[PDB]
């Protein structure tokens, strides 16, 4: 592992609305979820990750991947894909269908950056989560 291990909860969030609008999330869904604090559970055994996100209404999204190896994954919206996750300097990069995701532990916090690109330009969501099982 091991720095990612644990349960984390969103503490800070920037760019939520422009990012969700760019990747095509409906306006009312954006509005209803704007104050929700996403909890993330991670089990990291070396390159082997199990990454669980607890979305609203008991929507649990779990991705199991091995860094550097083709892995079956799913998007938040439920679309299945096969991907190869990379890591460089403690930062994971997951190349999702709709956006690039980079994730790292910085200053003891889980920092997750989603980068999307379209007509109006780039939109970036940065989520920072604190450990809630300490």
């Amino acid at each position: 592992g091991s720095a990612f291990n644990g349960k984390w909860e969103t503490e800070s969030q920037e760019g939520y609305e422009p990012f969700c609008k760019l990747i095509g999330i409906p306006d009312d869904v954006i509005a209803k979820g704007r104050d929700f604090k996403l909890v993330t559970e991670i089990v990291q055994n070396g390159d082997d990750f199990t990454w669980t996100q607890y979305y609203p209404n008991n929507h649990v999204v779990t991705n199991k991947f091995i860094v550097g190896k083709e892995s079956d994954m799913e998007t938040v919206g439920g679309k299945k894909f096969k991907g190869i996750v990379s890591m460089e300097g403690g930062k994971l990069t997951i190349s999702f269908p709709k956006y690039q995701q980079t994730t790292e532990i910085s200053g003891g916090k889980l920092v997750e950056t989603s980068t999307a690109s379209g007509a109006q330009g780039t939109a970036v969501l940065v989520r920072t989560s604190k450990k809630v099982l300490v």
